[PDB]
């Protein structure tokens, strides 16, 4: 065929301000928390 040629975020698990979600082992990403 044709060839070609050639932000951190931290934080800790603290209530209410970073809690763990329901479906916390269920889902990825950033809805994690």
């Amino acid at each position: 065929k044709m060839v070609v040629t050639l932000v951190v975020v931290t934080t800790i698990l603290e209530s209410p301000y970073v809690m763990m979600k329901k479906n916390h082992e269920m889902l990825e990403g950033n809805e994690r928390y």
